[PDB]
C-alpha cells in the first residue's frame, strides 16, 4: 500500500534551508503561489485544488517544517523552530531558494498561522495572502472559554509538556489522526477525503518524531506564537497584504467569532467568504475553495 | 493490594445505581470521605485513622471508582454527574442509617460534595471540600493559562472513545503523570507506594477509565449546567463548610478560593495548606488537623 502521487505532473523538490529541507510538489507556471497545509495533514491536502491553481500559477505545495517529508529541525525549550515566526522564515528561505522573493500564499490550519505570521513579519514577501479556516492564534486564546476549550481541546492537550501528549498520541495514533480528520469535517467521517490522502496523513502521523513535531507546533502555539501575536495586536500592527479569509461554515474558526470581523482587526484589506464545509476546505469543498482562491489570486 | 486502613471494616453498600465500596472505621458522628481522580478511597489512608478517633469514618469509592460498581453511563453521562453521584451516596449512607452526616470530599469527590450540599443540604451537618472550586468556576475562568493548566478538563471530556483510546496505550503512564503533576514536588514522593498501586490498578481497567472520562464529560456538560443554574439563581450552600486548598494546588490557580466559595456558600471557612493538589497525602497532618477541628467544632 504505497503512498503514490496525488499531484500528477507536479515535480518533487527538496528545498534546502538553513533549518532543513522543505519538501514540495511543484507544478504549473505563472506567478509563484505557496500552499501550506496544517494539522494533522501534509501537503497532499491540496491535491484537489492545486491542479486548478496550477492552471494559472506556479504552485508550490510545501510540507511545513517538521511535517510530512520536510526535515524536522531540532526543537528547543521555547519550541523555536516550530513557532510560526521561525517557520515563516524557513519558508521564506525556501522560496528564496527557488528565486521567489515575492509570492502568493495560501495556508490552511497551521499553515495559515505560518502565513499570517509571515504577512506580519515580512509583508513585502507576499503579493496576496489567503488563510483557510483560522483566526489568529491570539484570537483563539483570548476567546478561550468553556465552549472553545472543549472544541479546540487539542490546543491545550498538545501543548502540554513532553512527553505527555506524545505518549498519549502514542496510545492510538491511527485512531487519533483519523478522529481529528473526521471530526472536523462536515460529514463527521472520512468520506470527504481521498483515501490515498488519508493514507499520507496516517503514515506521517505514525511516526513518533512527526507527532513530536506537531506537539512542538502546538506548544509554540500556546506560547511564543501567542506572544508574537500579542505584540502585534498591542502594537496595532495590521496585515497590509490583501488577504482572503475562507472558513468552513461548519468548521473551527467560524464560531469562535465571525471570521471576517476578526480578521478585519488584523488586516487592513481582507475579503472573506464562508464555504460549505467543515475545517478541511480544500478537500471537503475543493471546487468552491479552488474557485475562491483562483478568483482572489487571479 | 495493601490494606491501608488496618482496623477499618469494609462495606459494599447496595444502592439503586450499584454498590458503593467503603472502608468504615471509628465511632462517633458519621463522616463520609470522598476521593477524586485518579484516586480511590485509599487516598484518605493517612488522615482517616486520625479522623476515626472522633468520627465514624466512611471512606467510600465514588460510584464507578475503585471497587464501587460502575453504573452504565448514557448520552448525558447521568450516573457520573455529581448530582447523580450525590444521590447515590445519599442512598448509600441511608443504607447505613446515616441520613445526616459530615462530608469531606477531595477533587471529584468534593464536587459530589458541594453538589450534594446544594441538592440536599439537609443531609449534611458540615461539608469540607478539598482543593476545588465549583466546576462552574473552573469553566468560567477557562482562559489560556487555565486551559493549559487543567487541559484534562477538556481532554477527558472529549467524546468517547477519544480519551479512552489514548489512555489505553499506556494507562500506567497517565495515572502516574497526573498524580505526580499535581503534587507540590511534581513527582510521586508524597504518595505511599502502596496507595499508588491502588490508583494504578484501578486505572488499569479500561472500564474504570471510561468512567473517569464519563465523570469529566459530566463535569463539562451536565455538572456545569447544574452549577450554572444554582449560581445564576443565587443558590448558596447553607451548610457550614470548610474550603481547604493546596497553596500549590489546582483551585488557587483559578482564583482566590475563599472569595469564590463565599459566592457559593453562606457559611464558609477557608484555609490554604502548604501542599499540592493531594492534600490528604501531601499534607496529611495539616489536613487531618483542619478537618478534625472543623468537624468537631
Amino acid at each position: 500500500p504505497d503512498l503514490a502521487d496525488l499531484f500528477p505532473g507536479f515535480g518533487s523538490e527538496w528545498i534546502n534551508t538553513s533549518s532543513g529541507r522543505i519538501f514540495a510538489r511543484v507544478g504549473g507556471d505563472g506567478p509563484p503561489l505557496l500552499l501550506l497545509h496544517g494539522f494533522p495533514q501534509t501537503h497532499v491536502m491540496w491535491h484537489r485544488v492545486a491542479p486548478k491553481l496550477a492552471e494559472r500559477f506556479k504552485v508550490i505545495v510545501a510540507d511545513l517544517p517538521g511535517y510530512g517529508w520536510s526535515d524536522m529541525p531540532e526543537s528547543d525549550e521555547q519550541h523555536t523552530p516550530y513557532t510560526k515566526r521561525a517557520m515563516a522564515k524557513q519558508l521564506i528561505e525556501a522560496m528564496e531558494q527557488l528565486g521567489h522573493v515575492h509570492f502568493a500564499l495560501a495556508g490552511h490550519d497551521r499553515g495559515a498561522r505560518v502565513s499570517y505570521r509571515l504577512a506580519l513579519d515580512s509583508p513585502g514577501r507576499l503579493s496576496k495572502l489567503a488563510v483557510l479556516d483560522i483566526l489568529p492564534t491570539y484570537e483563539y486564546w483570548q476567546r478561550m472559554n468553556r465552549a472553545y476549550a472543549l472544541k479546540i481541546y487539542h490546543w491545550s492537550f498538545l501543548a502540554q509538556p513532553a512527553p505527555l501528549p506524545e505518549n498519549l498520541l502514542g496510545g492510538d495514533p491511527d485512531f487519533y489522526v483519523k478522529a481529528k480528520l473526521a471530526s472536523w469535517t462536515r460529514a463527521g467521517d472520512l468520506s470527504a477525503f481521498d483515501p490515498r490522502a488519508v493514507e499520507h496523513y496516517r503514515i506521517a502521523f505514525a511516526d513518533p518524531m512527526r507527532r513530536h513535531v506537531m506537539c512542538e507546533d502546538y506548544r509554540a502555539g500556546a506560547y511564543a506564537d501567542f506572544e508574537h501575536d500579542k505584540i502585534d495586536v498591542e502594537a496595532g500592527n495590521k496585515i497590509p497584504v490583501p488577504m482572503l479569509a475562507l472558513w468552513g461554515a461548519s468548521g473551527i474558526a467560524q464560531s469562535a467569532a465571525t471570521p471576517l470581523d476578526v480578521w478585519r482587526k488584523w488586516a487592513s484589506d481582507v475579503q472573506g467568504a464562508p464555504i460549505e464545509s467543515g475545517h478541511f476546505l480544500p478537500e471537503e469543498a475543493p471546487d468552491q475553495t479552488a474557485e475562491a482562491l483562483v478568483r482572489f489570486f487571479s
